[PDB]
Order: C-alpha cells, then structure tokens, then sequence
C-alpha cells in the first residue's frame, strides 16, 4: 500500500517520500503530463505504468509482505496482486536510489506549465 511504498522510498533513498517524490518533475506525483524530465521522473513514470498494468488490483490500499535483506528488497509471499504491487514498488524505490546522483532540487514543485505535449506513452 502507499504507506509501504513510502517506507521503501525512505529506506532506499534516505529521503521522505513527501515532498521529495510527490512533487518532482512531471510524473512524480499524481499521474502526470508530458514527458519525464530526467531519470528520477522516468522512474515515477515507469511506476505509474506498472500500477496501470494491475487492472484487477488496488495498489494504493493492498498491503503486502516484504523484507529487506543484505540491502535488497525481497517481496514476500502473498496474493498475485500483493506480489505484483510489491514488485512495482521495489523497482521504483531502487530506481530512485540509482538516480539520486541526478536528483535536482530545481525539479521539486516543477511548474505544471512546463509538462507540455506530447505525453510519453507506456
Ligand atoms: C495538509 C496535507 C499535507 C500532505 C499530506 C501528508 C501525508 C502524506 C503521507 C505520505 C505517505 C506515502 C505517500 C506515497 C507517495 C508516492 C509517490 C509516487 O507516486 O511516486
Ligand atoms: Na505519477
């Protein structure tokens, strides 16, 4: 669920998920518009697409099992929805960590007027 995704983000990046990954670029936030502005933004875009594939699941409310061992997130046993949601969340959290080097404070609260057409497609 979103509480768990938030904890993953904090564990992987050392940043609180709000505001650092809720108001960044064009896609780190609710949905998005336009094209991803950098690597971190593309992680958010991919995560949105990942959730999009889970048509029969409720990714923001379904709580799943996971652990984090030798610095690796391990999605635990569960329903197919729980497992797939966990894997979407893990991938995005790791993606954020891997692109912290290019995280730009400039892109927090990125003006929605610059998230211009054409939209990137999943
Ligand atoms: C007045 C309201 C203040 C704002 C609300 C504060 C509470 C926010 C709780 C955050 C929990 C985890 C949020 C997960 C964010 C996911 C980001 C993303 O889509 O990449
Ligand atoms: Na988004």
């Amino acid at each position: 669920d979103l509480w768990q995704f938030g904890q993953m983000i904090l564990k992987e990046t050392g940043k609180l998920p709000f505001p650092y990954y809720t108001t960044y670029g064009c896609y780190c936030g609710w949905g998005g518009q336009g094209q991803p502005k950098d690597a971190t933004n593309r992680c958010c875009f991919v995560h949105d697409c990942c959730y999009g594939k889970l048509t029969g699941c409720k990714p923001k409310t379904d709580r799943y099992s996971y652990s984090r061992e030798n610095g690796v997130i391990i999605c635990g046993q569960g329903t197919p929805c729980e497992k797939q949601i966990c894997e979407c969340d893990k991938a995005a959290a790791v993606c954020f960590r891997e692109n912290l080097g290019t995280y730009k404070k400039r892109y927090m609260a990125y003006p929605d007027v610059l998230c211009k057409k054409p939209a990137e497609g999943c």
